[PDB]
């Protein structure tokens, strides 16, 4: 009759019936592959009624391939793997470093689909490239806590009787072809003690436009007066704020 | 053949040893009262004569200022300091002691005036400065009262500086004049024993010395993570370098 019945049974594959079991002549029946199962490119994956109530050979079509591989964030995939998604076991990709990676030659790019549906144990073949040497500042430091590859973060400090004066940190990140760091070097500005005070009968020895830490201002009373205190104060700095030892002496008379 | 009392002088008390006749020959002193002093080249005495007679006797006593107080800034000249009988009008000379100066502008003199008393005394010998203290780096002088004679000074180290040498100075009288008593000391800064190194990590840019509020940074190696500070300082447990605390540590991953 000008009909077939079931189409044939496909290891691994579910056809489409649409809710029909008897199907007319030139009928196209297509199959799907079934859970944990890929089709393999460049094969029938459907059947035909023909003449005589007979349906149009067909053979397994489907396998049995390792996932998608796994994003990695040092390498993308090459082509044409990148646009691939039949991985049958012994399958081999390629990768190629993303930026800002660089190659580590000793090491293989590429991972294979092991027989247990499982790609090969991953290896640094693409690794972290390197930001310029930090350099110096000057009457300041420069904190490397954890290198200066590729996401590395250093902090920027100035010494006591300094201020800093710009960033007070800088991140290797990438930059167009490359690795840069985000921020310049900072400056380490000295730091200025208040203009020194004056005393009633009684003078600074040369008293200096700026003062910085640690230096400091000697006082001496006039003629006829006796001094009582300290003969000379200096600048302490604290908290990038400066401030003198103490109060200046006093001259006394007579 | 013995006379009888001497005669009355004025001011004056003769020595009569509670007799009331004396035998030719016979010489009797003569005091001067309270407040009166025997004036130099008098006589102060009368002799017995023949006849019943005493010599002739004239006054002879000054109302006299006493010897001047001492004063502590300046001593009697030559020859006042030898000297007791001051009458009324008489000036004496001073000169200064050690360790003292003369004040340009006032007399060094003293005049016994009417009422027997010396007229009021000035500072005529002011008291000698020892020379301007100086400085000390990295240190500071205390002066509470003056650099004059007598004075004294202390000396103190700035934070993170040790002293060495003398504490303190006095205003001493050196032969012809006035020095202090102990030269400056001197303000040396203290440093830290070398930082500790630390396993499988590093000192950032260590140097060879490191003094108070100095900081040391460390890092660990790759693979490491550190746990506990990043940096230590060097504070000073007087008068003694010591790290703010232990150096971290580099854990294995």
């Amino acid at each position: 009759m000008q009909d077939c019945g079931l189409p044939p049974d496909v290891p691994n594959a579910q056809p489409a019936l649409e809710g029909r079991t008897s199907f007319p002549e030139d009928t196209v029946i297509t199959y799907k592959c079934e859970e944990s199962f890929v089709k393999i490119p460049g094969e029938k994956d459907s059947v035909i009624c023909l003449k005589g109530s007979q349906w149009s050979d067909i053979e397994e079509f489907c396998n049995r391939s390792c996932e998608v591989p796994t994003r990695l964030n040092s390498a993308s995939l090459k082509q044409p793997y990148i646009t691939q998604n039949y991985f049958p076991v012994g399958t081999v990709v390629e990768y190629e470093c993303r930026p800002g990676y660089r190659r580590e030659p000793s090491l293989s790019p590429k991972l294979t689909c092991l027989q247990n549906l499982k790609w090969s144990t991953a290896v640094e073949f693409c690794k972290k490239k390197s930001c310029p040497n930090p350099g110096e500042i000057r009457n300041g430091q420069i904190d490397v806590p954890g290198g200066i590859l590729f996401g590395a973060t250093i902090s920027f400090s100035c010494n006591t009787g300094y201020k800093l004066f710009g960033s007070t940190s800088s991140f290797c990140l990438i930059s167009g072809s490359s690795v840069q760091w985000s921020d310049p070097l900072p400056e380490c500005r000295e730091i200025y003690c208040p203009a020194p005070p004056q005393i009633d009968n009684g003078i600074i020895q040369g008293e200096r436009d700026h003062y910085g830490y640690r230096q400091s201002v000697t006082y001496a009373c006039n003629k006829g007066f006796t001094m009582i205190g300290e003969h000379s104060i200096y600048c302490t700095v604290n908290n990038d704020e400066g401030e003198w030892s103490g109060p200046p002496p006093e001259c006394r008379g007579c």
